C-alpha cells in the first residue's frame, strides 16, 4: 500500500551537530571509501582522477573567474559542476596538497561573487541551483580541511543562496509544476544548504526550507506512481536531469530523515527506460523532445544508484559500463564540458562492487518495448552494434504522458492540480506518429535533436491548405506547433489536447509491425478522420511504411508532406524506374528511400539543410520533404527503406476501396504486405506478411488496450504523514545543542 522498502541499504543515521562530512557519508566511513578507491571502485576513482588531472594541468582555464562579470556572463553550470568532482577526489586522496589548495582556490572564487544568477537569466534559479549544490558539497566533502574564517565565511555564502532559492519557490513556476526538470533540480539545491545549515545548528531557517523542499517533492512522487512505465515524457536526456536530483532526493531524505521511497513503482520500472532507450552501441539514445545525442547528466550514477537500492542483481552496473566503455571522445555525442564530470561523485559513492555486472536475460535479443504513459515503441535496443542488428522506434501518445494528460483532463488530485497550470510540457516536440530506424546500428532517419518546436522538425506529416493563417506559409502541422514568435488566443485550448495513439505493435517471426493515429494531434477544423501511419519491418535492413490519411467529407485539404530527417548527413536525391528516392552515404554503403503513392506515382521531393537559431546548442539538421496529393477521400503512401546489403528488384503498390497492397522483391526473398482501411478492433487484422514462404498474422491480438490508472487513495494523508519524519531530527539536534551550552 506504501511507496517503502525497509530492507533498502540506506541507513537512517541521527543527526550530530556540527559533525562533518555528513551529507552522503560520515567521518568514519572515509576510510572504507579510499579502501575503495584502490580496489573494487579503482575504474570510478580513475574518472575522477582523470578529470582533477585535467584541471591542474589547466587550472586558470578551469578556475570560476574573480570578476563578477566575467563569472556571470556566460551559463555557468560547469563551476558547481567540476566542484563537486574536484571535492570527492580530495576526500579520496588527502595527501594530494595541489588539488586541495585548488579546491580552496575555486571555492574562493565561488564565494566572491555577488550573484550566481547568469547575467541575462535573472528569472531562471538553475545555475544558482548547480552553484549552491557544488559549492554546499564541497563544504561538507571538505569542511575539516577549510580555515575557521572559510568555515564561517562559506556557510553564510550557503545560507544566503539558499534564502534566495527559498524565496524564489514562492514566486517561480518550478514551485508548482510537477515533475518538469527544474524543480528537483532546484529543490535539491536548498535541500542540500538546508541539510548542511541544519548540522551546525541553523534550525530556524533549515526547518522553513526543509518543509518547503519536501512539500513540493512529497506531492509529485505520490503523482509520479501513476507512470507506471518507468518513463519521464520530457525524454531521455532531460529525464537524466530529473532522475540526477530525483535520485539525490531519495537518498538524502531517507538518510537523515529517515523518509524511504525505494518501494516507489515508478522507480522499479525505470530501469526499462534506460535499457530500452538506447540504441545499437550504446552511443545513443532515441532522442525524442529536446534532446542531446544521448544523456544530460550521468546516466552510470542513475544506473549504479538503481542497482545498489533497487534491483541488486548486477544490470545496472552492466549497463553502466556498457555505457562508460562506448562513450565518445570527440565529434557527435561527446558529453559537454559543462556536464561531463557532474555525476562522478554519486557515481563513486553509489556503486556497489558486490554485485556483479551481469547482463538482462535477453541481451542480445532484438525486442520490443511498449511504453504505455511516454505513447513510445522501441525495438532492438541495448544490441551490440553489428550488421543486421537494427533498432527502430516509434511515437504516438498524450501531451504529458498518460499520467499527466488523464490527470489534467479528468481533474484528478484536486487539492493540488489545477489544470496544466502545475505541469509544463514545453520541451515535448510536434511529434506525434513520428519514428526513427537506425539500420546495422547505423542512424538512417533518425530525430531532430533539440530546436525550434516546428511540426517539420520531425518525421510526421503537415497538411497544405490550412483554415488559419499561421507561420510555415499554408501549411498547418500538429496543435503543439510554436513560431515562438506569436502565440494565438485560446489555441492553448487544442494544444492542450494533443495525442497521439499505438494502436498496434507486436513482434512475430522476425517481422515488426506498428500502427499509430495521429488525428488527435491535428486541429478538429480541417475534418481529417484518420492520419494513419503503419511500420512493418520486413527484415532489420527492410522497413516499409504506410501512410492512410482519410479526409472527411468536408474537409479543405489537397496536399500532405512527409518529413524525414538525418541529424549529421543530408539526403541526396535518387530514382529509379520512374520512382524518387533519397539515400544518405555512409562508411559500410549507401542506405536509400523509396516512395509511391497507391496509384503507382512518385513525386519528387525536396531536400534541405537547416542551421537552428543562436542559442540552440546543436548545429541544425537535414531532411527530405516527400509531398503527396490527397487523393479522393482516402490517400496512402508506401515508403522503403533499404540497408545496404539488399538489391531491392520490384516495389509495387496496388489498392482498392477496402485494401491495398505492397509487393517487394529482393535477390533473396520476395515480400508482401497486406493492410486494409478501417479499425481492426474487432471483426479482421491490421495487416498480413507474407514473407518468402512464411504467413504472419498480425490481427487483434496485437492490439494495445487503454487504461485509466486510479487516483492514488488518500494522497494528501501521505505527505502529510512523510512531513511529520524530519520534525524529530530538529528536536534532537536542538536538545544536543542545548545539552552543550550547558556543559
Ligand atoms: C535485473 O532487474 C531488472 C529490473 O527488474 C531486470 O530488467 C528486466 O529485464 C527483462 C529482460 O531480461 C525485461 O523483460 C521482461 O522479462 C520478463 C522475464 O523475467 C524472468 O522470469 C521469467 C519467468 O517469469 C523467465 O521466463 C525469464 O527467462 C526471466 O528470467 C518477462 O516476463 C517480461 O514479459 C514477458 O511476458 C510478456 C507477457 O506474456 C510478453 O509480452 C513479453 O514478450 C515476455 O515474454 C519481459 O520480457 C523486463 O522488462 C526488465 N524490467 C525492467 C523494469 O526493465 C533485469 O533483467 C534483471 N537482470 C538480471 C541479471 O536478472
Ligand atoms: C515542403 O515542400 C513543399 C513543396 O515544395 C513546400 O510547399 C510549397 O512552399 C512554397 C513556399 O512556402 C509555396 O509557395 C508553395 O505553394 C508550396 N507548395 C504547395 C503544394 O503547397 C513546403 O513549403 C515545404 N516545407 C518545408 C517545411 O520545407
Ligand atoms: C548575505 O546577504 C546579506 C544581505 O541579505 C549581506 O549583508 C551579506 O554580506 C551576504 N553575505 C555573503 C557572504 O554574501
Ligand atoms: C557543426 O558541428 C561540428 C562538430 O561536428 C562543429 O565543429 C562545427 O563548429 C559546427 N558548426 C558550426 C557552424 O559551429
Ligand atoms: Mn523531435
Amino acid at each position: 500500500i506504501t511507496d517503502e522498502n525497509p530492507e533498502v541499504m540506506i541507513p537512517f543515521t541521527n543527526a550530530n551537530y556540527d559533525s562533518h562530512p555528513m551529507l552522503y557519508f560520515s567521518r568514519a566511513e572515509v576510510a572504507e571509501l579510499q579502501l575503495r578507491a584502490a580496489s573494487s571502485h579503482e575504474h570510478i576513482a580513475a574518472r575522477l582522477t582523470e578529470a582533477v588531472h585535467t584541471m591542474l594541468s589547466s587550472p586558470l582555464e578551469y578556475l570560476p573567474p574573480w570578476d563578477p562579470k566575467d563569472y556571470s556572463a556566460r551559463w555557468n553550470e560547469i563551476f558547481g559542476n567540476n566542484l563537486g568532482a574536484l571535492a570527492m577526489f580530495c576526500v579520496l586522496y588527502p595527501e594530494n596538497i595541489e588539488a586541495r589548495d585548488m579546491a580552496k582556490d575555486y571555492m574562493e572564487r565561488m564565494a566572491a561573487q555577488p550573484s550566481w544568477l547568469v547575467k541575462d537569466a535573472p528569472w531562471d534559479e538553475v545555475p544558482l541551483a548547480h552553484s549552491l549544490v557544488g559549492f554546499a558539497t564541497a563544504y561538507d566533502f571538505l569542511y575539516n580541511y577549510l580555515s575557521k574564517t572559510q568555515q564561517e565565511k562559506f556557510l553564510e555564502v550557503i545560507a544566503n543562496a539558499s534564502g534566495y532559492m527559498y524565496e524564489t519557490s514562492y514566486r517561480r513556476g518550478w514551485g508548482f509544476q510537477y515533475l518538469h526538470n527544474h524543480q528537483p533540480t532546484n529543490c535539491m539545491a536548498l535541500l542540500t544548504g538546508s541539510l548542511v545549515l541544519m548540522n551546525q545548528g541553523y534550525l530556524q531557517e533549515a526547518y522553513l526550507w526543509t518543509k518547503q523542499v519536501l512539500t513540493i517533492m512529497e506531492k509529485s512522487l505520490v503523482l509520479l506512481r501513476e507512470v507506471t512505465d518507468g518513463s519521464l515524457y520530457e525524454g531521455v536526456a532531460y529525464g537524466s536531469y530529473t532522475t540526477r536530483s530525483l535520485f539525490q532526493y531519495m537518498f538524502l531524505v531517507q538518510r537523515h530523515f529517515n523518509i524511504n521511497h525505494f518501494g516507489h513503482p515508478w522507480l522499479k520500472q525505470h530501469f526499462a527506460f534506460m535499457y530500452r532507450t538506447i540504441l545499437p552501441g550504446f552511443q545513443r539514445t532515441v532522442a525524442i523532445a529536446d534532446s542531446n545525442y544521448n544523456w544530460f547528466y550521468g546516466p552510470e550514477s542513475q544506473l549504479v544508484f538503481l542497482d545498489k537500492f533497487v534491483m541488486r542483481n548486477g544490470s545496472g552496473n552492466w549497463l553502466a559500463d556498457q555505457i562508460r566503455r562506448n562513450r565518445v571522445v570527440e565529434g557527435p555525442g561527446t558529453p559537454s564540458k559543462g556536464q561531463r564530470w557532474c555525476t562522478l561523485h554519486t557515481e563513486f559513492l553509489w556503486y556497489d562492487g558486490s554485485l556483479k555486472s551481469v547482463p538482462p536475460p535477453d541481451f542480445g535479443t532484438p525486442t520490443l518495448h511498449y511504453f504505455e504513459d511516454w505513447g513510445v515503441v522501441t525495438y532492438g535496443s541495448a544490441l551490440p552494434a553489428e550488421i543486421n542488428r537494427s533498432f527502430l522506434s516509434f511515437k504516438s501518445g498524450k501531451l504529458g504522458g498518460r499520467a499527466i494528460y488523464d490527470i489534467v483532463h479528468r481533474n484528478k488530485y484536486k487539492d493540488w492540480i489545477k489544470g496544466w497550470r502545475n505541469f509544463n510540457a514545453g520541451h515535448e516536440h510536434p511529434d506525434q506518429n513520428s519514428f526513427t530506424f537506425a539500420p546495422n546500428g547505423v542512424p538512417f532517419i533518425t530525430e531532430a535533436l533539440y530546436g525550434p518546436k516546428y511540426t517539420f522538425f520531425n518525421n510526421v506529416l503537415m497538411f497544405s491548405p490550412a483554415v488559419s493563417k499561421s507561420c510555415f506559409s499554408p501549411w498547418v502541422g500538429q496543435v503543439t506547433e510554436d513560431c515562438s514568435s506569436k502565440w494565438s488566443k485560446y489555441k492553448h485550448d487544442l494544444a492542450a489536447s494533443c495525442q497521439g495513439r499505438v494502436v498496434a505493435a507486436e513482434e512475430k517471426n522476425g517481422v515488426v509491425f506498428i500502427r499509430g493515429e495521429g488525428v488527435g494531434a491535428y486541429n478538429p477544423q480541417l475534418n481529417l478522420k484518420n492520419v494513419q501511419r503503419n511500420l512493418i519491418l520486413l527484415h532489420p535492413q527492410l522497413l516499409l511504411l504506410v501512410d492512410q490519411i482519410h479526409l472527411g467529407e468536408e474537409s479543405p485539404l489537397e496536399t500532405a508532406a512527409s518529413f524525414f530527417h538525418n541529424v549529421d548527413v543530408p539526403f541526396e536525391e535518387t530514382v529509379v524506374d520512374g520512382v524518387h528516392g533519397a539515400f544518405i552515404r555512409q562508411r559500410d554503403g549507401l542506405y536509400k528511400m523509396y516512395w509511391m503513392d497507391d496509384t503507382g506515382y512518385s513525386e519528387k521531393a525536396t531536400f534541405a539543410s537547416v542551421t537552428y537559431p543562436r542559442g540552440y546548442p546543436y548545429n541544425g539538421t537535414n531532411y527530405v520533404n516527400v509531398t503527396m496529393h490527397l487523393r479522393s477521400p482516402i490517400t496512402r503512401a508506401a515508403y522503403l527503406f533499404i540497408g545496404p546489403s539488399i538489391d531491392v528488384q520490384s516495389f509495387t503498390v496496388h489498392g482498392d476501396s477496402q485494401q491495398l497492397d505492397v509487393f517487394i522483391a529482393t535477390s533473396k526473398h520476395a515480400y508482401a504486405t497486406y493492410l486494409w482501411t478501417g479499425e481492426a478492433t474487432g471483426q479482421s487484422a491490421f495487416a498480413q506478411v507474407i514473407a518468402d514462404r512464411h504467413k504472419i498474422l498480425f490481427d487483434r491480438n496485437s492490439a494495445i488496450k487503454s487504461s485509466i490508472v486510479p487516483e492514488v487513495k488518500d494522497y494528501a494523508a501521505i505527505v502529510e504523514q512523510n512531513l511529520q519524519h524530519f520534525k524529530p531530527v530538529f528536536q534532537l539536534l536542538e536538545k544536543q545543542i542545548l545539552s552543550r551550552v550547558r556543559n
